[PDB]
Parts: structure tokens; C-alpha cells; sequence
């Protein structure tokens, strides 16, 4: 009797430490994305206005996605 | 006589004992599955909504099988 009944008990455990490992991977699996961009710009600054031209750059991206 | 009797009675013990042995063992015969899963999940968070973006996963499953 006792043999079987012991590895049904391990079986048992063995399921809940695989299922935390599967919450410790996790933290790891997220937030990675390719974040890289470059630009040709030039500018000039006077007592009322910054001028800024842009002449090449890396990708497309939207006005409002960049922060001043 | 005596012996005889008294080993016709230590049988009718023995099988209360091991109907009684049975109904133990039957608390540790259940309940025991596979439960694991896994997905590669992406999100993103609104004012107004959360995007969730499924990239692949251990098995296909019910989404009426997932609470939130
Ligand atoms: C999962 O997989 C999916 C599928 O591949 C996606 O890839 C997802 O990624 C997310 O996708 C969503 C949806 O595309 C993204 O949410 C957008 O976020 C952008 C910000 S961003 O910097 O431009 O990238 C915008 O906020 C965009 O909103 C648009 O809609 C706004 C509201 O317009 C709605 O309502 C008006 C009426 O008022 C309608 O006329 C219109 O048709 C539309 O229904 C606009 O205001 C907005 O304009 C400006 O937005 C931002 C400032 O907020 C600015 O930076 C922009 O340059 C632009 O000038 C833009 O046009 C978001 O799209 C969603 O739109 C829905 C709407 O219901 C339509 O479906 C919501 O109302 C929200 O507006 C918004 O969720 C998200 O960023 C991605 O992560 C993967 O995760």
C-alpha cells in the first residue's frame, strides 16, 4: 500500500512548484522592445524663439510622442 | 471445538478491517491533475481600457475558463 500512496502525495507537490515557477518567470518575460532612434538636427536660439530643423531621421514617428 | 471457533471469529474481524482500510485510502485517491499553464501576455493600461494581446500559449483554453 504505502509506496503508491507516497508518490501520489509527491505528484501533488510537484504540480505546485512547477505552477510558482511559472509565476517567477514572470518578471523576466516583459517590458523588452527595440526603443532605438536617431536624427540629423540642427538648431539656433534667440532672446524669443528656439528654431529647430530636422533633416534625416532613424523612423516615422508622431510630434506628441516626443517630450521637450 | 474451541480453535476452530475462535479463528472463524478473527475472520469476521478481518474483513471489517479491511472495509475500514478502504474507506481511508479513498481520502488520497482524488483530486490530483494537471493544472500547469503558460502564455506569452502583453498589456497596456488606459483611463478607459486594458488592452490584452496574446502571443502564444501552453494549451488553447476557454476564455469563459479564465477569471479576472
Ligand atoms: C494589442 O494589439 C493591438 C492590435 O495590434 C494594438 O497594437 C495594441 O496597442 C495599442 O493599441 C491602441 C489602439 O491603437 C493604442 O491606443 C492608441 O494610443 C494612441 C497614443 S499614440 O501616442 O498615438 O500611440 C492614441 O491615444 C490613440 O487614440 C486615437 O484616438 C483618440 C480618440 O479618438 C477616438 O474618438 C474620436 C471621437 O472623440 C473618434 O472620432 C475616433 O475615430 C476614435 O474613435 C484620438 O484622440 C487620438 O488622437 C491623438 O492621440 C494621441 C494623444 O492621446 C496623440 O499622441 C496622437 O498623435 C493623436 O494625435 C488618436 O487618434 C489610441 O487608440 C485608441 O482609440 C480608442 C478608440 O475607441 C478607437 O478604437 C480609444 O478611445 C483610445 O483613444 C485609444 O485606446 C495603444 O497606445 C497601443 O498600445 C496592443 O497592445
Amino acid at each position: 500500500v504505502s509506496p503508491i500512496i507516497a508518490t501520489i502525495l509527491l505528484i501533488a507537490i510537484t504540480v505546485v512548484l512547477a505552477a510558482t515557477l511559472v509565476t517567477i518567470l514572470g518578471g523576466f518575460t516583459h517590458g523588452v522592445s527595440n526603443t532605438v532612434e536617431t536624427a540629423g538636427v540642427t538648431s539656433h536660439i534667440t532672446s524669443k524663439y528656439i528654431f529647430i530643423n530636422v533633416s534625416s531621421s532613424s523612423s516615422a514617428i508622431s510630434a506628441s510622442s516626443i517630450t521637450i
